[PDB]
DNA sequence: GGCGGCCGCTCTAGAACAGGATGTATATATCTGACACGTGCCTGGAGACTAGGGAGTAATCCCCTTGGCGGTTAAAACGCGGGGGACAG
């Protein structure tokens, strides 16, 4: 058990990658969910959130 | 001596302009009520591991869309007549 580092900090992001991945897994959406799919989804949500909050 | 033309005078009205009216834009005074910080957890994701399976890639194949023609008659396009309707009033 090494140091617990979240995937959001490794990707330079604030939205939770793990919570997005868990909601994709338990959302009965697909049999498999890739590694980059929650990162891409969280990045898109972060960009949309930042743009909407800035406006 | 009578009459058309010309210019001044007064009447009338469109419109720029200033003053009153009332519902909002602000300047504090103060309430106030959620906002975010702190704390205490604790419950879900991450490091690490096991295993395997569906796609990355290579090969084939056969298939089906693109280019590329004449032909020919359906039709786009130009134009004349005109006709009923969009819109100003």
């Amino acid at each position: 058990r090494a140091k617990a580092k979240t995937r959001s900090s490794r990707a330079g992001l604030q939205f939770p990658v793990g919570r997005v991945h868990r909601l994709l897994r338990k959302g009965n959406y697909a049999e498999r969910v890739g590694a980059g799919a929650p990162v891409y989804l969280a990045a898109v949500l972060e960009y949309l959130t930042a743009e909407i909050l800035e406006l």
